[PDB]
C-alpha cells in the first residue's frame, strides 16, 4: 500500500507507494532517477522471488503520485528510505540501488548503517568528475529553459546514452528497445528535475570508508553516464566492498543484461549473512 | 589568399562558387570534411603533418558550409560533382583523397562515378549503408532541425561530447575541459546547408557499388565511434577490392582530432607504399 516519508523543509507530510512480494530475507530496491518501483519487476523481482527473497519496491519521491514534489534533497530521500525499512520493521535489510538509487543507498549506509545488512550498488559513483558535472549542469539547463525535445530526438538520446555498442549494432535489439521506450514514458516533472540534484555535490568517498557492511558495486563497461571507473572508486573506499564489471552493458545494464546482473547479485547475497 | 573554384550548377541554373585552400608543392592530397566541417578543420592536425611530409594539401568548404550555408536541395551527387570540379580545376587528377564521414562517403561515391580522378584514398569513420540505429539517429536529427527547436548551448555541448569522444577522453578531466572550451571556438551553426548535408548519406546499401573501385584505399575505424560504428567501416573495406582496414583504439567519432598522431602516422604509412 503506502508508507509515510520524511517531512519536507516546508512541514508537509508525504506518502509513498510501495509494493511488497513474497516471504523470506527482505531486499529493498531503490530505482534511479525517473524510475518507478515498477522498474525492478520485469527483470529483478521474479529472479529474487525464485531465490527465496522478499522484495520491496517503491516509488521514490518525485515519481508517480508525487511527481510534483519539489524542494527536496538527497537527505530527504535517504530519510524516505529509512522510513520504509523502519515502518516495515525489516532492519537490517539487504539493499539494491542503481545510480541515483545507489547514491541514496550509500548515503543511507553512512547515517544509518544499522538499517542495512549488505548492499549491491549498480551504475554508481561517489563524486562527479568534470564530464558528469558538465552533463548534470546541461540536463538542468535543458529542463529549466522550458524547451521540450521532439520525440524521436528524445528516443535517440535515450538510446545513445543507455545501451552498449553491441546493442546498438544489432538492428533487432535496437528495434525492440525503441518500442520498449513507448512503454516507459519518462515525464518531465518537477520531481524529475529535483532528483537531478540528488547527486554528489562534493567528494563523498571519504565517508564511505566507514561503511562496514559487505557491498558489491557493479560497473557497466559501456556506461558513459556513470562510468565504471567512478564505480571502482566507490568499491575501493568501501572496506568490505568488492567490484564487478559487466561487459557490453550500457548505463541500463540491469535491463540490458539482466541474467548476468542477477546471477552476480544473487551470488553475492548468498555469500553474506542476513 | 582567397581561393574559390566553381562547382556544380544547382537545379535553378545558378553557378555556385566554393572557397578552397591550397598549400605545399609536393604530391597533391584533397581533404573532404565531414558534415558541418569547414575546410579549416583539417588544419589544426592534418595539414601540418602532411606539409611536413612533403604533400601538397587541398582543403575546401563543402557545399552548405560558410559562404554557401544557405544552399539547399543538393545531394550526394551534387557534392560528388563539386569535388570532381575541384580536382579538375586544379589539374591534379588523379589525386590522393582523405575524407571523414560525410566526406568519406563523398569520396567513395566519387570513386564510383569517376575513378580516374583519384589515385588512392583514406576513408575515416565511414559506412556504405545505415543500420537500424544509424538510420534512426538520422531521422531523429532531421526531426530536431525540422521542428524549429533550439537546444540550449550547454545541452548541445553535452551531446557533442557524448557523440564524438572516446570513454578514455571523457574520463580525463583536463582533456574534457579542453574539449568543452574548444566548442566556443568551433560552434556548429544550424543552417539550411547543414540540414541538407544530413541527407548526403547512404539511402541504400552502397556496398555492392564499391566492389568496382580499383584504387588502393585505407579505411580507418574509430573504436568508440557510435555515430559511424567501426563495423560499418570494416564493411566498406571488405567491399573494396584493394581496401584494407585499420582501427584506432580509444577514439570517438572525432578520432582524427582526438588521436591526431595515430591517425596521421597510419595515413602517411599508407600513402608511402601506394602505387
Amino acid at each position: 500500500l503506502y508508507f509515510q516519508g520524511a517531512m519536507d523543509p516546508e512541514f508537509r507530510v508525504i506518502n509513498l507507494a510501495y509494493d511488497d512480494n513474497g516471504t523470506g530475507d527482505p531486499v529493498v530496491f531503490i530505482a534511479g532517477r525517473g524510475g518507478a518501483g515498477r522498474t525492478w519487476h520485469p527483470h529483478q523481482v521474479p529472479a529474487f522471488l525464485a531465490a527465496g527473497y522478499r522484495c520491496i519496491t517503491f516509488d521514490n519521491r518525485g515519481i508517480g503520485a508525487t511527481e510534483n514534489a519539489e524542494g527536496f534533497t538527497t537527505q530527504t530521500m535517504v530519510a524516505d528510505t529509512a522510513a520504509l525499512i523502519e515502518t516495515l520493521d525489516i532492519a537490517p535489510a539487504r539493499v539494491v540501488g542503481v545510480s541515483m538509487g545507489a547514491f541514496i543507498a550509500q548515503e543511507l549506509m553512512v547515517v544509518a548503517p544499522e538499517l542495512v545488512s549488505s548492499a549491491v550498488l549498480m551504475a554508481t559513483r561517489g563524486r562527479l568528475d568534470r564530464a558528469r558535472q558538465f552533463f548534470n549542469k546541461a540536463e538542468a539547463e535543458l529542463y529549466d529553459s522550458g524547451v521540450q525535445l521532439p520525440p524521436t530526438y528524445d528516443a535517440r538520446a535515450r538510446l545513445l546514452e543507455n545501451f552498449s555498442r553491441k546493442t546498438l549494432n544489432d538492428d533487432v535489439a535496437v528495434g525492440d528497445w525503441i518500442a520498449m521506450f513507448s512503454m516507459w514514458p519518462i515525464k518531465s516533472t518537477p520531481g524529475l528535475r529535483c532528483q537531478l540534484d540528488c547527486a554528489p555535490q562534493t567528494n563523498r568517498l571519504p565517508a564511505y570508508r566507514n561503511i562496514a557492511a559487505p557491498v558489491l558495486v557493479i560497473g557497466f563497461a559501456d556506461d558513459v553516464v556513470t562510468p565504471p571507473y567512478l564505480g571502482r572508486e566507490v568499491a575501493d573506499a568501501l572496506p568490505n566492498g568488492r567490484y564487478l564489471q559487466i561487459p557490453d552493458a550500457g548505463h541500463l545494464g540491469f535491463f540490458e543484461r539482466p541474467e548476468a546482473v542477477n546471477t552476480a547479485m544473487l551470488k553475492f547475497f548468498a555469500s553474506v549473512k542476513a
